[PDB]
């Protein structure tokens, strides 16, 4: 059902934390993923949540400004960080399952300013030499653009507030929280479209 | 209220043709830009159209498979190609005009699988060392995502047909034609949201 809605695409919400803006050279530090489901009523809602702290890859650059921004101490002994390979492999495992079960044929990343998270995910996958990536190699569902249309807002915090959702700046910029808000935001935009009779055609 | 609609963003539709998928190493070959306007009743439609054939930058890589796809012959001196600098500077001049004329703050690129065209534009701007870029450095309005939501389709041709638009595959893959269809597609998605009472919010 989730797969008739988006021509076979299985939407998965993704947020990453990084040690910079350069996907090829800057450390991936954290990643959360939230799969979605469609109920009998045809409404969209979050399904499964995965979250991993990621160890900076060997040779990775780290910008203090980024660390200052996300508050991540890449040296905290009990971060419980895993390898980029480990995080993506575990996420890909869940995504692949959710795909076959719903009739989808490929995953698509839902993310806020999606090019960012997509570039980092693809770079991490490259690093680890992962051959089986369930995510579309270039297409994404950018919630910034989607909110621009739906809410006249492109900033995540502002978009959520405008959508009637709660948003907590003190929790903001953490992978789990941002992913969850982005997931709720995406479901709301889709549900609102259906609500107003935009869907089905 | 064009810049009331998108928190100050001035949406400009862009399509590029290239000699490959690598924005840093593959030649930019063509670029077309379509600005938008809003009428007094709040409806969105295309405004100004610009189009440039672009000369492959010095050292640029050319993928035959790309040239096979877009039918571009980078060697035909009849093509009338200009430098990447020339194309962007001319486009930027028109965009910069439109912004400070509608109370806008910045331009935002509208494009189909926008990350692609945005990467190529930014790469071209950087090679030419352009210092005044009116386009937002990372935000875009991807019509693939927007059509996914509005039409349940992510492929340009399919999204257009589903939207009720005419689409002609024999004209597809030309910068001018693709940009125009993309502009019409984007306007229709925005206008349809308004028609359905999705906008304004109150
Ligand atoms: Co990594
Ligand atoms: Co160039
Ligand atoms: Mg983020
Ligand atoms: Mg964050
Ligand atoms: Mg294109
Ligand atoms: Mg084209």
């Amino acid at each position: 059902g989730l797969c008739d809605r988006f021509r076979g695409f299985y939407p998965v919400v993704i947020d990453v934390e990084t040690a910079g803006f350069n996907a090829k050279t800057d450390a991936l530090l954290e990643i959360a993923a939230i799969t979605l489901k469609m109920d009998e009523q045809g409404w969209l809602m979050p399904d499964t949540t995965l979250h991993f702290h990621v160890e900076p890859f060997v040779g990775a650059n780290l910008q203090p400004e980024a660390l200052a921004f996300n508050g991540i101490d890449p040296n905290d002994p009990d971060r419980g960080a895993v390898s980029g390979y480990e995080a993506l492999h575990e996420i890909f495992k869940v995504v692949r399952k959710g795909i076959k079960a719903s009739g989808c044929n490929r995953a698509i990343m839902v993310a806020h300013n999606a090019n960012f998270d997509h570039s980092f995910m693809m770079a991490a996958a490259e690093r680890a030499s992962l051959k089986r990536n369930p995510f579309h190699p270039f297409a994404t569902f950018d919630t910034a653009a989607l909110a621009g249309l739906a809410l006249g807002q492109t900033v995540l915090s502002k978009a959520c507030q405008t959508a009637g959702m709660d948003f907590d700046s003190t929790q903001a910029h953490s992978a789990l929280y941002d992913t969850e808000r982005t997931a709720v935001l995406f479901c709301e935009i889709v549900n609102r479209w259906k609500r107003l009779g935009g869907w089905p055609l």
